[PDB]
């Protein structure tokens, strides 16, 4: 069930399975959302989650573990993902879709973990409607617009608050997988980062499907971005641990 | 136990599950090679095979889709990769690792696999030794070299027979996971497109441990290597399924 937080505990013997069902009718697109954190403040056994569609499987690590310039560490708590949408077309029926959830490790003691899954209210961008959101490092975020019939180019426009952290937007065309990783995001489609504004201009004649997602990933450092960095002796900087931005996207008619 | 080739059949109800151990005693590097294929010719079901460490978890979809240029969709059926190689140092000990292979999918009927794994006998390259190995798209090889005392420069050179398939060798330092992926290989570290010849001059002062990964990824097609592409009607293109390339690679002292 959705909207829940699942509590449990992991150790090498006991895994842990929730298998979900839902449905995306034609015409709406349904993207899910998973939410995990992991109270092990140990580095040498993250414990492992993924996620299984019926044609994709994603996997990650938590505590997520980022390796920035200088050989800094960074241990993030809160990872967060979104999976690939499955679209539905005039050929109608209730696609009764599953998603397996999957949690283990090999901790000689264990670690904790508390799972949400829901699904995105907002998943598809509004003409000239404004959204609010938050993203970090380890919780990036995308949703899908739909080009209009009579317009024929946009701009899309991110407003933030706070300069700091970095961070990149994407666009990118719909063959999921969906690249909203540091390491990754920059391979495919258009994208540029930023402290404070960012604006895209697309044009439907580029997008045979006419509707493109628009991934945002903010960095884990901020040296692309031209900030500074604490010096601290400590190689496992856990001050930076609660990373957060801010966000207004808006989609304006070219 | 390695060296053997595992068949099974999966479908929605039925997963296997096969766990590995094996030591890496200190001083030597043994890395893992997992040997996947499968035969089921459809792309709306494929099978999902995950391969989880102590600490990564590295998953993939067979069989393999690539999505080239002008919408030509590539199904590969062997899938290939190697794992993030344990190091072990003067603090002693035969690390008794374990390594799980789980293998899954929803297919209506199923799908078959054959699986095999084995450790790289020739893992750690050695200087001004020549050595042959066979590379493709779905299937990526890397290999560690290890800087000596004396040398303090080198240059490593790969030469092929055949121009075509377009090909990428990257050097990366020894922090995995390792990006051995066409969209991923680019983000860190030099890397170099290549069809015959490619070199890499590299110095140990810029490697804080004296040791580094050199990966080979095979592009799925040859567009950036200035290649042609054979249009064809057909969008999943069955013939381009054994893709292979002949290599030789060899590090001399500068
Ligand atoms: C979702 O699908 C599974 C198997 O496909 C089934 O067992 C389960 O009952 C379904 N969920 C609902 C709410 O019917
Ligand atoms: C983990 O996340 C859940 C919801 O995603 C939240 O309720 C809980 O407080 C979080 N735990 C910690 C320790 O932050
Ligand atoms: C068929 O497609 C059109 C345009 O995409 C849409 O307006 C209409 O609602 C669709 N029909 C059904 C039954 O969903
Ligand atoms: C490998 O480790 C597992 C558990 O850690 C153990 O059950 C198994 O016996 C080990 N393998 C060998 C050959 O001892
Ligand atoms: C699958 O791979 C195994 C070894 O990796 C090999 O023996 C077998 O012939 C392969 N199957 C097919 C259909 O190519
Ligand atoms: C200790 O390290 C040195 C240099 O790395 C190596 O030659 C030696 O064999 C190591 N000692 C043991 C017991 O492995």
């Amino acid at each position: 069930d959705f909207d829940h937080v699942y509590s449990g505990v992991v150790n090498l013997s006991t895994e842990n399975i929730y298998s979900f069902n839902y449905t995306s009718q034609p015409d709406q697109v349904t993207a899910v959302r998973v939410y995990v954190n992991s109270s092990s403040e140990n580095l040498n056994y993250p414990v492992l989650v993924v996620v299984r569609q019926q044609k994709e499987v994603l996997s990650w690590q938590v505590p997520l573990l980022f390796q920035g310039l200088y050989q800094r560490s960074y241990n993030y708590q809160e990872v967060s993902r979104t999976l690939c949408p499955s679209e539905a077309t005039n050929e109608t029926g209730p696609l009764q879709q599953l998603i397996f959830v999957d949690v283990a490790s090999m901790a000689p003691l264990g670690a904790q973990y508390k799972l949400l899954v829901t699904k995105l209210k907002h998943f598809q961008l509004r003409t000239n409607v404004a959204f609010h959101f938050t993203a970090s490092p380890s919780q990036p975020q995308y949703f899908l617009y739909k080009f209009p019939k009579d317009v024929d180019s946009v701009i899309i426009k991110v407003v933030s608050e706070m300069a700091y952290p970095c961070s990149v937007v994407s666009v990118q065309n719909i063959m999921c997988p969906v690249y909203d990783l540091d390491h990754n995001v920059e391979f495919n489609g258009v994208y540029q980062s930023m402290t404070k504004k960012a604006a895209i201009t697309l044009q439907k004649k580029d997008f045979p499907g006419e509707q493109f997602f628009v991934v945002f990933v903010i960095k884990p450092e901020d040296y692309a971005c031209g900030g500074s960095f604490f010096i601290q002796e400590k190689e496992n900087q856990t001050w930076n641990l609660q990373r957060k931005k801010n966000l207004e996207v808006t989609i304006v008619p070219s």
